[PDB]
């Protein structure tokens, strides 16, 4: 239809006050102060929360432009919750902070690609500086204390969290269920993990979470490209006659099968999921026999000769439980015999043994890995079923945040590691005054996240900030108690990882945003 | 014509619009750092001025009840103006921070006359911990330095009025006038000081400095009412022949006779300028005895059987020059030969002796110091006009500020004096909750003036404030050089006289404020 | 009545957009190719001038705030044309671009104050730089190049003012005067040369020059103020029963009494011009005494005892011509007595010889400078009266640029000079980023002239100017001829004196509008 289009500084204005509303919105939730909010509820009573992803899943704006900005810097954000697991309003804040400063230069006639140059230069160094900041979390120790801090100060998590972490590995696989007992139970199963997501999100059976949870289901394995319906109608009769749910594995999905899985799902008959194929190629069919082992199926393959139609529930395989993440797979106790699993893991093992390529081997050393150690299971342990649904919530967060801490490091948390990496690149500069300028607004940007935790608690931002720059190491500012001090000691900590995906993700927003003039949309009617 | 009323809240709101209004005007000029401000000339280009009373002048609003809010606190501090000859824009800022505090609480359902007790409470508590605070300034030295920092860091004028202030004492008069050569010049001549204001304000011959000055004027003495117009007739015959001004003093100066004043000044034929008589009684005819002495004037009574009508040249009083303040007067060498004046000091003096009472005894011992001490003169010296009336009036503004630091003294300037009262009073206590909150009030609007230094100065105003009060004794921040310090070591001081009369009349006026209801005024038309 | 304020950056964005469009009007006009402007004429056909003078006198907006801050814009610009004769335009220009690179940059959150004192800093480098570059004018030969390029390249005006200056002296006084023969001619004769401007404007009777030519006038020469029309009054008999034209020279005029002269020139009965007294105190009474002896008038002063009532005829003064500059006097061939000339000369000779005060020496030696050296009268000759006209026109200001030359220098025109100082100065750096912005504001905004004569050429201006600055010394780009080369060989010239005043002028406008915030103006009526 016809688009109106803006370009020139009123497409800039409108991207701010975008951007400005749905980061007001997002960064009125940072912190421990962090101020209640109210979203609507079509029916019911409105919803209230001091979760920033909730906030900004619920933002759009009237005005076509205004929308366009706050969507871009929601996605930026959401793209930083998928990465690390946290930090969404810290990054939200960022891309406030450096998008209000180099838009205002940019309207000061200066030079927008030489200020990307620059935001660019100051948020790497400041990457290669809390790369330097970082310390090491790889005592059960300080993951306990990780795990305890970041599930609201629960120290029975964090020891739970330690003890998996030794029993599998420090890259291993975690996973949360629910208990029968009172007492926390612990057990370690063949399992599996790769990275894939589903193919529509209308398979998530529980959106409060993201993800699905099949009890019992089949898992079918195919290599060939889903092109009919009429592939997997003996199937679909056979585990609707089975009663108990199903996956699927495959090259790819087409649309007119998507569209068929999801009448099939909203109708309710047969409840299925689907999900692409890991891997890519030999490998990909490597450890497509990999899972035929874990779970006793078969892989069905044209070059092979088999087709979906002549499929048995013999053929299929089984799990006791999978569940879905939006980027992830996990299948649990592979019905598959375990004697089969040690001669894959000795097979596998040998064509490590042969192998002379260096990337090959990784990917037969992950193997291997991946296919010995299996998964964990933490069924969480208590009375009552809400305190059931609270604690998994916590072990699940908490169990995020550890392994974040594990993958890069820790720092100092409260906004003070970005603010002691601001005060060391205080003498960065550029090749020219505009790169300078692009330099000054990150470094001066990098200390939002502190200042709107200040102002969260009520205090004058500008001092304490102030306050906490005049120390130096890791001295900042406590908001639970109101008191400075060594953040390590009283145990504020927040994985490196989740900060620098932060910042660099809000640096790329700010500088995808700071260098754009057009701005085509959808005439309003 | 009709009024419309408007009590409760919204009187409020439409008096604290006002004066925020005002207030901002004014307090952008506020310290050395302060920000231009322009104003409206009908013809010509616009003026330009720091000096907040040139502001303050200019200052009506549209709406009537905004506009009498303005009103208000702009008397206020034209009061404080005159009453200490600076800190008309610290006694606004002060009173704007009380005014919008004590309306903000009054919102919060408190009791407005407790919260004024709390106030009132609060700011005697402060006054008395100014005189505290208090630094004597008897020596020359540092009257000396109070006079070059207030003149622009001048050092001869601050040299200039230490040797005056030497020469005619502690408590004397001293006056500025034009030099001929280029070298500063100083004598002092028998004179006259006594209280009191022109009866119109159109008496100004230059509106821009406010006074009346007269060269080599006829006084004539009066004593009784000035019921008629004809009988001065022949004393304005006898003036327009003589061709010189002419100065009446009298018991009083009725409308009438006012208006017709007026009406010849504005002819010009005669200039003619209107005061009333100075003290009271016996004793207004002891002085106006003395008057005649110093002019060689003769004093006409009823009583006596005099009239005005039978008046000569001779009868006449006359001086070398005659400045009218707007509240003062002075006539300096007075023609009445010198002897007569020893003889009336002499008489004076036995009639000191005599005296029992100790009121009239302490009248004729100021009547005797005027009589003997006289005025000093200084005439300020350079090369060109321009450079004469810049200095002339860095003298005039000089000598008002070490006139005021020397009757009560001087305290730490920038605004730290009343931060160090402020902390020293943090502990003061009311009788119930709202005597406590305005007495918070009052101690936390104490800090806007070196707040909104400042900010003027573009410093994040918060972190100053909260390291000067960190600090203790005389440490402040110099807003000149931007750099902490004790103040008094870089010489920035103001009289306790000047910071105590705005810091009470703001208070005043905020207490005032915060008790009022009804705002009667005229419909908008 | 009610004014309204307006404060913040709408106030600025305001005074930018009337700045603008004074500056847009007055600047179309700048350079040897500046496009025509026509104005608008009450009654007949509209008035064409390419004189920035006469376009910026004309510009008031119809909103209060843009038409304040075009005001003070064109205020300036006068100033400087005051200063030097000439430079209107690019002192405008420098001061928009100033004024336009300064706002944009304090709406980039940047302290105005610094950015002032950074633009004060570029400024002062700037003129002592100039002066570095200044060349001396002081050979007769470039004093003619100089005298013919101010005249649209008329050799005859420059061989005349060179020939009179060397007959006078360099810092002598030169008139201009028609002339009944067709030839040029030349003499010189006592005279008398002071700088005091007229009371009222209202004096003028020739607007389009701005002063008054009296033919063989009195000279009332007074020594106190004049207080009353009755002791003007037997004079004005007097001079009426003349039938002649009178000057008035006294220590002050009131406001009556320029409010009576005013009224009588335009009854016209009497055509009375007065001028403030010269000098101050003693030295004014001698330099009266001068023009006593000058006009063969007396001196009338009150402490003497003579008055003005008793005026007669021979007590005044005569001359043959008089012209009433608005800030400078000059009267040509006082009929007093050449002997007592040369007595008074003498007698302030030796009143120089016993002197021993520095300055009052240098009073006594300009005295005598004055007295003898006397005036230069130049009359213009040709045929017709047009031509009398344009050519005195251009006599006029050749003068002014060729004493403006001699008084400093004379450096490249076409706006070079300043773009080779902004080059020389790339270096200069302040104590902080606000002032370093300011200062490269400066910088770059002394670009403005030559880029804007190149615009009105219709070349573009980026490729001239960058040509410009590639190349070193004086070579530059010539407006007229549309080619590259030196400036000097060419001719065209620029006194050092009028591109120094233009740019300090505009400096002082731009700093003291960036630190403006509050717009006090009457409601719009
Ligand atoms: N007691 C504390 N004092 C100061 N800062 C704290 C404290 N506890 C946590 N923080 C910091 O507060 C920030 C929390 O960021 P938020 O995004 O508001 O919450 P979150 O835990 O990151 O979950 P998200 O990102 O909102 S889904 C992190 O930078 C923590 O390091
Ligand atoms: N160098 C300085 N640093 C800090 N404060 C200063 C400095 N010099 C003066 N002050 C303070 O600033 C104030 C003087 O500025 P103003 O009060 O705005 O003007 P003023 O000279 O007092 O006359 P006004 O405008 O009629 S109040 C006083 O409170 C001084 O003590
Ligand atoms: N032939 C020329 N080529 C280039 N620049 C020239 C030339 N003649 C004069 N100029 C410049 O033009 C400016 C003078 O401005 P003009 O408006 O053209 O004339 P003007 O009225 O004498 O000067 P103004 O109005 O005070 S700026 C100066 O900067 C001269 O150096």
């Amino acid at each position: 239809a016809a688009k109106d289009v803006k370009f020139g500084n009123d497409a800039r204005v409108k991207m701010l006050r975008g951007v400005n509303v749905l980061a007001d919105a997002v960064k009125v939730t940072l912190g421990p102060k962090g101020r209640n909010v109210v979203l609507d509820k079509s029916f019911g009573a409105p919803t209230i929360t001091k979760d920033g992803v909730s906030v900004a899943r619920e933002i759009e704006l009237e005005d076509k432009f205004e929308n366009m900005g706050a969507q871009m810097v929601k996605e930026v954000a959401s793209k930083a919750n998928d990465a690390a697991g946290d930090g969404t309003t810290t990054a939200t804040v960022l891309a406030q902070a450096i998008i209000t400063e180099g838009l205002k230069a940019v309207a000061a006639g200066m030079n927008p690609m030489d200020l990307k140059r620059g935001i660019d230069k100051a948020v790497t160094a400041a990457v290669e500086e809390l790369k330097a900041l970082s310390v090491p979390c790889s005592d059960s120790k300080a993951i306990a204390q990780v795990g305890t801090i970041s599930a609201n100060s629960d120290e029975t998590v964090g020891k739970l969290i330690a003890e998996a972490m030794d029993k599998v590995g420090k890259e291993g696989v975690i996973t949360v269920e629910d208990g029968t007992g009172l007492q926390d139970e612990l057990d370690v199963v063949e399992g599996m993990q790769f990275d894939r997501g589903y193919l529509s999100p209308y398979f998530i059976n529980k959106p409060e979470t993201g993800a699905v949870e099949l009890e019992s289901p089949f898992i079918l394995l195919a290599d060939k490209k889903i092109s009919n319906i009429r592939e997997m109608l003996p199937v679909l009769e056979a585990v609707a006659k089975a009663g108990k749910p199903l996956l699927i594995i495959a090259e790819d999905v087409e649309g007119e099968a998507l569209a068929t899985l999801v009448v099939n799902t909203m109708r309710g008959i047969v409840k299925v999921a689907a999900v692409k194929a890991p891997g890519f190629g030999d490998r990909r069919k490597a450890m497509l026999q990999d899972i035929a082992t874990l779970t006793g199926g078969t892989v069905i393959s044209e070059e092979i000769g088999m087709e979906l139609e002549k499929a048995t529930l013999e053929d299929l395989g089984q799990a006791k439980r999978v569940v879905i993440n939006k980027d992830t797979t996990t299948i649990i106790d592979g019905v598959g015999e375990e004697a089969a699993i040690q001669g894959r893991v000795a097979q596998i093992r040998q064509q490590i043994e042969e192998a002379t390529s260096d990337y090959d081997r990784e990917k037969l050393q992950e193997r291997v890995a991946k296919l010995a150690g299996g998964v964990a299971v933490i069924k969480v342990g208590a009375a009552t079923e809400v305190e059931m649904k609270e604690k998994k919530a916590r072990v699940e967060d908490a169990l995020h945040a550890t392994r974040a801490a594990v993958e890069e490091g820790v720092v100092a948390g409260g906004g003070v590691a970005l603010i002691r990496v601001a005060s060391k690149l205080a003498d960065l500069r550029g090749q020219n005054e505009d790169q300078n300028v692009g330099i000054k607004v990150a470094l001066r940007a990098m200390e939002a996240p502190l200042r709107q935790i200040v102002l969260n608690c009520g205090e004058e931002p500008s001092v304490v900030a102030n306050t906490v720059k005049g120390g130096d190491g890791n001295y900042g500012y406590n908001a639970a108690t109101e008191e400075y001090g060594n953040m390590i000691d009283m145990g504020i900590l927040d994985p490196t990882k989740v900060t620098r995906s932060a910042l660099q993700y809000a640096a790329s927003v700010a500088g995808l945003m700071i260098t754009t003039e057009c701005m085509v949309t959808d005439l309003p009617k």
